[PDB]
């Protein structure tokens, strides 16, 4: 309803759109889940790991499970830069598999580097020249 | 050369460095786009770029056979069309597998200030941010 839930649903119809990772940005306590659903079609798979540690003993498995679904990775702000090199194994896998990775990162109440973490995850990197 | 800003955009080349996935290098018009493109140059490695914006569409492969194992640069991307914009992803989606990496510019009016919705859209992934409740 508000407006800066509006500029939200704006962000989720650009990311509809599309069949790479969405990554999901908030406070900690924010309705990660709900707006990652927003990504779900019926009576596709939704799969998301039972232990944080599946994601690097075991993304063969649920990249299948996964198929033609959402592999929703969960809430990276605390995960180990290992399991976090274990989701780009697995983001680089999921296209091929047919599967949407979804990933969400909280940070502290009051805008508090979820930064560094997202940058390691995207896909891209961006260099920034300042004037001279 | 030198400075504090300087410092920075050095750490955001050497964490680029690292890496097989695009670059993609933003700045103020009439910034040294090509130089800092350079840095991402291994020496006997190609490093190719258009010679026509439209080669960006209408030969692909040739660009990507070219720049085997070196860079492929397509250039500034601010008066860049939807099309080529297009052309690019199509581009950025087969060079690993070409062993290409892709760089690209995009520049902007001096001040500081939608370079970003091009960005976003050669982007490899969507951001939702999520705001405060209750």
């Amino acid at each position: 309803n508000s407006a800066a839930i509006q500029e939200m649903n704006r962000e989720v119809e650009a990311a509809a759109k599309r069949t790479s990772p969405v990554f999901l940005t908030g406070e900690a306590g924010s309705p990660f889940e709900t707006v990652a659903r927003y990504f779900h079609k019926n009576g596709t798979p939704w799969v998301s790991p039972a232990r944080v540690e599946y994601l690097i003993d075991m993304p063969m498995e649920l990249l299948q499970k996964a198929e033609g679904g959402v592999l929703y990775v969960g809430d990276i702000a605390q995960y180990s830069r290992n399991i976090q090199t274990g989701i780009t194994f697995i983001i680089g896998k999921a296209e091929r598999c047919r599967v949407r990775v979804i990933a969400s990162c909280s940070y502290a109440a009051g805008s508090d580097s979820c930064e560094e973490k997202l940058a390691g995850l995207f896909s891209e990197s961006v260099v920034r020249i300042p004037p001279l």
